């Protein structure tokens, strides 16, 4: 996996480094990274001061994942990197103003209606079922993309979905991986990670969406009994903002047999249908 400096290298002196976000990720403004804007706000992952060789390797590996994967609207995309001598290793990605989707949805619990009714200004900036189904559809499209690149996410969860402007959501932290609440039974018991175990996790992500950012498995200690009951077929109950069709979609993603779960291409088609029906 070679590094194409002519494509990706960005001058460190064309960044204004700002506040920490959320690794050592900071907000920054970049000057001339984008031909349509003089100044563009970006997120920068910077190698810690005193990083070990292993830690340095790891951030470089992350950069090469971002290069290799390619561009998609629903994935957090690489804009540039600072790799040359005279400063820290820095990985520059698109900025997602609203941050992670779990935190964001929780902030909107008192600003949700199933659909707006005229006069719609009574629901200014409210979330709706359309928003939630739309976020779901977008994540399915991003995972279909990742699957097509032979990439398994391994920790698909609402905390790893970022919200940008214009209700665009972006998957992050793919290929890098509490955690047990998103893991398919085969992952927990057999340590098998596949695109079908990501589909299971997508199911959990859907529950997080349609609970407006709740933590999965409320009231349950994540221990051997949790794992045993999951294996025996027990599943989360319908969350507070779901439609019946979306709940059935969760159940489908949680089929005990990985081969009987929908594919992400099937989920894109299905959610796209649910979105037009809604
Ligand atoms: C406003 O809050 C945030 C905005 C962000 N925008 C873009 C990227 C972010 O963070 C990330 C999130 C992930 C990656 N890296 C990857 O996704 N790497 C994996 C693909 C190889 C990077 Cl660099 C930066 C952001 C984080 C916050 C925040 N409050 O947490």
């Amino acid at each position: 996996l070679p590094y194409d400096a002519s494509k990706w290298e960005f001058p460190r002196d064309r960044l204004k480094l700002g506040k920490p976000l959320g690794g050592q990720v900071i907000e920054a403004d970049a000057f001339g990274i984008d031909k349509t804007a003089t100044c563009r706000t970006v997120a920068v992952k910077m190698l810690k001061e005193g990083a070990t060789h292993s830690e340095h390797r790891a951030l470089m590996s992350e950069l090469k994942i971002l290069i290799h994967i390619g561009h998609h609207l629903n994935v957090v995309n690489l804009l540039g990197a600072c790799t040359k001598p005279g400063g820290p290793l820095m990985v520059i990605v698109e900025f997602c103003k609203f941050g992670n989707l779990s935190t964001y949805l929780r902030s909107k619990r008192n600003e949700f209606v199933p659909y707006k009714v005229a006069p719609e200004d009574l629901y200014k900036d409210f979330l709706t079922l359309e928003h939630l189904i739309c976020y779901s559809f977008q994540v399915a499209k991003g995972m279909e993309f990742l699957a097509s690149r032979k990439c398994i996410h391994r920790d698909l969860a609402a905390r790893n979905i970022l919200l940008s402007e214009k209700n665009v959501v972006k998957i992050c932290d793919f290929g890098l991986a509490l955690p047990l609440k998103w893991m398919a039974p085969e992952t927990i018991f057999d340590r098998v990670y596949t695109i079908q175990s990501d589909v299971w996790s997508f199911g959990v992500l859907l529950w997080e969406i349609f609970s407006l950012g709740a933590s999965p498995y409320p009231g349950v200690k994540i221990d051997e009994e949790f794992c045993r009951r999951l294996k025996e077929g027990t599943r989360m109950r319908a969350p507070d903002y779901t439609t019946p069709e979306m709940y059935q979609t969760m159940l489908d993603c949680w089929h005990g047999e990985p081969s009987q779960r929908p594919t992400f291409s099937e989920l894109v088609e299905h959610l796209g249908n649910l979105l037009q029906a809604n």
